[PDB]
């Protein structure tokens, strides 16, 4: 929006909260103090709506940055969490009981299909999964007990978009009442504003590009109205909180995440291109970039990119090959994660993506790298990947 | 111990996370970086065995808590939560599948009860309750599908010791392989070495006493060799992590948590005392005091008291009574949570706590005050104990 | 071509991450010796990097040290807990009874007032020069000057020194003299001042390289002639920073590049609209043409930041400052600069009369003086537009 | 029978604690004003508790001042970056050319170093005199003495002053006299200084208030007739501490008590001990008996603390000081002190005469300073044997 910047600014800071300085304060508790019994009855009775009541409910720090992501992802409220696999986990799981079907996409980040797997089908829940570029289609799967059904656009490592639209519609016609879930990670919530399209929760690992400099972890879960007290009660009831500090930390880094995402997007997109024309590339999995999956979607339903992308080598290199290229980078650093200053590079194998595919078939044999494109200069990164090439040409 | 001081003062604490300081280093981060692939391929093999590998399975600084825990608790492994009920649903979870069922004593935290009750049941697992005083008469309650025991002794409020040599050797009789849990935050895991006695997994809710400044909260759960595994991975699987400044702050705690313990013993069993001897107190509930429920157990199975017990006043008092005790006191704070230098007061009426003992049937018609002594000077505190009961003759 | 490169990776050396991508936080007073040879190491290195006590520093601090002196070019860096107390502290580290101190009129006023109200009664006497002095500053020189002290732009009128002229003024009356600047504005990757001859490089870090409103912090970069004796006596006045803040600073780093370019691109528009502004008089800022030393900011710069002010065709009256002041929706009335929120204050022509030493003032209109943040920039122009309204 | 009650409540009110336990953490550079009134009423008060600007304080630094002047009975108490920063800009703030400084030869190094590398050549001149000296301090008051430094015990040696004796003294010949105390040892609460008509006492915070190592921090307390040049002198120095380190003082206050309790009682032991040793020749501890002023500690002080030394009955060889000081398990070598952990330093008799001005020293053996932490004390007098039995 041509006033998200302004937005991203401003939102969660009301005088409550900060008190005088540009930021909320933070609040460190457990223990909140009632000076009355009548101020303790007035807290509980809204101790799930932004009065101070426990530490585990929340402080001003906490309730700062709920009211922020819920202006800017348009949400009901905003379910905070230790880390993004929490918030995908206990999001899912606020929602589903015994005798429970979900469905969820191929793609999805790994250890929100092993939570599924190993976690939900010891309690009486079983998971289904669909092509991310079902569309339509995804009607045919939805079973008189599907309660969730869980996207994920674009895809975790191939970066699949989904065609939201398309899906949502068909879910709304055949079980109006189902749960439709997002992890809009990539979009950092705001390049992709999911409730505005019927979906009913945005999860996000804040860790990424919220938090924006690798060095905090958090979830938060934006629901609509809808589903928000369910989601709010049963995520309370697994103790499902962050601490005020990294809640701090999170609202500050909204107030850069416009900029950040504009050079982000205009770093990777650049180096998206120069990869699709390289001798040694075979594929490039960039939502932004003209022939990748989805990309009419993405262009359609997004308002913007981020730095998060892969592409194909020409060969599955071996182990040694592998250390020759990840071993010698002078900038990319090999780490897990995404979304800070720090340019990554990660490897994954053919065979390795075909093990986190459930039910779908691979389409690729060479190494996959997964770049995460950060802050620095763009001609310094390529000369870093064309000395990669170089290494094993 | 002779040397829980020392114990205390050293626990945690080496050169590969100090670094040269006293205290660990607070290392923040989600990305931790690889310098080779032979490095990553190490830290894959033993992401949790203590190898940097990702945030999620910690840093340096929730290492060097970890160790502390396990040296200071006797385990094999130490898992970390976000606050103590996240510690409590998540440990019971990690071990319970469709089918199972929980026996839990009714005198349990009501957060502990909520979760069995409203997350559990609709999962396919359900609870039974036990007197906290069953001792080896739980024998007649274990069923064929019982999976988990979980002690909590003293209990809630109402402060209950448990015989735990009684009721762990009944359990092993009849089912052996089941898993003995106890919620240990009241003796900050150092006052009853919970794993001597044959249980499995001591928790606690790490934002009481080993924080012990009410600005901080975090849930721990130490298990011995048989169930780290299972604990450790099944909650990874729910992202159930702490962040690194509150993991310092509790190693942090541990330094004096021996000095702190030692006043709030000596100055609550004072007050205990006096109320036991006070015209206005029908029953003091307190494990270090003479005729308390479960006191011989504490003699012999505590090696020390904390600061937080309960007393029930002559009456249950009115709306109107109640605010003329509790909003006029000029030291104690109406506050939750507990184990600070602040002391505390809280009232309940005996209704309430009859709604959370299931099953069983409450033995007083008072109200309930429950106090955390905590270390003003303890005649100023019974000084405003005298002036509270002048308010409600 | 290659500062956001250098910005990202400054400072980051496996002993001060050990594993994650930022420094470890490393809080400390005490620091342990495993042995008598180990302390003794320690104690021969205690300023160069080798743990000793806190009061020198962790490796947090050692990891900002090193990533300030390979941005600024510097030999070490001091830190201080404010950009106050690194003036202060510098001009102090250097002079002595007997000494004379030459310092920009525009210089901001508690700098000016540590010179007069501190320095004056411990016997160092203040002078004082025009910012665009340029080669004429060689006639101020004393015999006894010590410190020629630069602040390019100058606080709150932005007025911009031709540096180059002033140093070779000074370099040929006075070779040895002590040349600093505060270089707050560029956030001293803007303005290379170290490779211009000025010896120190002082920051409010406080500003830009905090970035967040949030910590505050100073700095002082010096060239390897002046270091030891900066950061010796520095050290006797017992001048650090704690680890938490040096942390954020390091981080505030990371991104200066890409906010840099988001604060020069916004407040260049504003300040282009504004001097087309019928109700606006004049606009100092120092990459707008015809502003005081624009020319040499041009040439001597490698981009602008957000701080700017600019005077209104009148003097506003109480009751018209109030009206402007009080009603604005973006734009905060507060003090400092450099963070993500837009800014805005006040001053009339005599209050800054006031702090221009043997100086007047040129204008007679109300001076404003505008932080430009991260906002949308149509939507701080549609607030100003709202405040001209209120007082036409 | 109050100061355990006094310490958990100093500084919290609700507007700083806002429904939490603790004071709020409030990190702000910019303070926003909603108005022109509102800043106008900002101004006037921006040294009384209002917000204003980040360097003044935020609401965390209001309830640590509140705090600090409820416990030290003071009008004002200025905030510091560490112990040392608080001791110079502390003298700093009221002296100038002309003036002349008394301190105790027992005075921490740095501050002595502070008095001779920094105050002389800008025209401050500084005199020392034995900690003992008593009523004859009288004796060394020149015309031109300003400032009367105390440090009681003294650093290192622990020689305790007769304050009454010194007080009434400097009074006599000098009643507008300002006399400091650096009352770090008793954490501003084993000896109340105002009362006994001392204007100012400093701490290093990072001691026994911090109280885990971790964190520095100086603070100063004054009373009404110096607080105001105290706080507005250091303040032209941009003396401060971040908001973050102000919430771990007021944090560290309240288990200052149970602490402080527990390090009495574990080094009067250990000192008994020590004094019963045959390698022992003298011990230096405040409360033990025949230790220098020890009457005075017992006559005005509330208890003790845990840091004290003792002289060994040889001259320890290089060999021997390895030795002994490598191959602690429980003790760590390290700078500072009022932490739960044990620490161990050695000095020659020759390193204390260094910094012993215009003194001797009256020992030949080998110095052990001992800070006793929080461990279980038979564990350290473990610890301290096996040590004996490498150099008997
Ligand atoms: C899309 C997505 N969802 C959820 C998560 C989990 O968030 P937390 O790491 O904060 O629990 C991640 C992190 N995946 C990282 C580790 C990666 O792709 O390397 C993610 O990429
Ligand atoms: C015994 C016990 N277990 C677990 C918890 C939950 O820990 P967290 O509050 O960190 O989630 C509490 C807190 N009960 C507090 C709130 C009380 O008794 O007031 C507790 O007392
Ligand atoms: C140019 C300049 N130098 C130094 C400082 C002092 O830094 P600290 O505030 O960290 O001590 C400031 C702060 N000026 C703010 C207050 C302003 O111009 O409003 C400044 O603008
Ligand atoms: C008595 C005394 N005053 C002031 C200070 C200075 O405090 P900072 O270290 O916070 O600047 C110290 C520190 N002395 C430590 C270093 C020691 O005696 O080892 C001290 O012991
Ligand atoms: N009034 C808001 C700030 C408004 C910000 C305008 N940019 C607060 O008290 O936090
Ligand atoms: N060697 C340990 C400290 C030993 C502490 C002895 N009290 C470390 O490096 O952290
Ligand atoms: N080797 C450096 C990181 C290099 C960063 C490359 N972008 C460290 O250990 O911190
Ligand atoms: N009223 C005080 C707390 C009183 C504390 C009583 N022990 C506050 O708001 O912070």
């Amino acid at each position: 929006d041509k006033h998200l910047d302004t937005a991203l600014v401003n939102a969660g800071r009301r005088k409550k909260y900060t008190q005088g300085s540009v930021n909320s304060v933070i609040q460190r508790a457990s223990s909140l103090v009632f000076d009355t019994v009548e101020a303790k009855k007035h807290a509980t009775r809204n101790r799930a709506k932004g009065e101070l009541f426990y530490g585990r409910r929340g402080t001003l720090t906490h309730f700062s940055l709920q009211e922020a992501m819920c202006e800017l992802e348009g949400g009901a409220g905003c379910a905070l969490f230790p880390c993004g696999a929490a918030a995908v986990a206990n999001t899912i799981l606020a929602f589903v009981e015994q005798g429970d079907h979900v469905l969820m996409t191929n793609t999805a980040y790994e250890p929100s299909q092993d939570f599924c797997t190993k976690i939900l089908a010891k309690l009486g829940v079983t998971t289904g999964w669909f092509d991310p570029l079902i569309g339509a289609d995804i009607a045919n799967l939805i079973q008189p007990n599907t309660k969730v059904v869980f996207l994920e656009s674009p895809g975790s490592i191939t970066m699949e978009v989904h065609d939201v639209p398309a899906i949502v519609a068909a879910v709304r016609r055949v079980a109006p009442e189902a749960i439709i879930m997002i992890d809009n990670t990539w979009a950092a919530g705001v390049l992709f504003k999911a409730l505005d399209f019927g979906i009913d929760i945005s999860i996000q690992a804040a860790t990424k590009y919220l938090i924006g400099h690798s060095d905090g972890m958090i979830g938060t879960a934006v629901a609509n109205a809808r589903c928000w007290e369910q989601l709010c009660e049963n995520a309370y009831l697994m103790g499902q909180m962050i601490d005020a500090d990294t809640a701090y930390m999170t609202s500050r880094g909204l107030r850069t995440l416009g900029v950040r995402l504009r050079q982000h997007h205009e770093s990777s997109l650049r180096v998206a291109e120069w990869l699709a024309q390289h001798p040694q590339v075979a594929r490039v999995n960039h939502p932004a970039l003209p022939g990748s999956k989805g990309h009419e979607f993405w262009k359609r339903d997004f308002s913007g990119s981020s730095g998060l992308f892969s592409f194909v080598l020409n060969k599955r290199l071996t182990d040694a090959e592998l250390a020759a290229y990840l071993d010698n980078f002078s900038l990319f650093s090999m780490a897990y994660s995404w979304g800070g200053f720090e340019s990554l590079i990660l490897a994954n194998q053919p065979e390795h993506i075909a093990a986190i595919r459930p039910e779908a078939e691979v389409d690729f044999s060479g190494t996959l790298i997964r770049l995460h494109i950060g802050l620095e200069n763009v001609d310094d990164l390529l000369a870093d990947l064309a000395a990669g090439f170089a290494r094993i040409v």
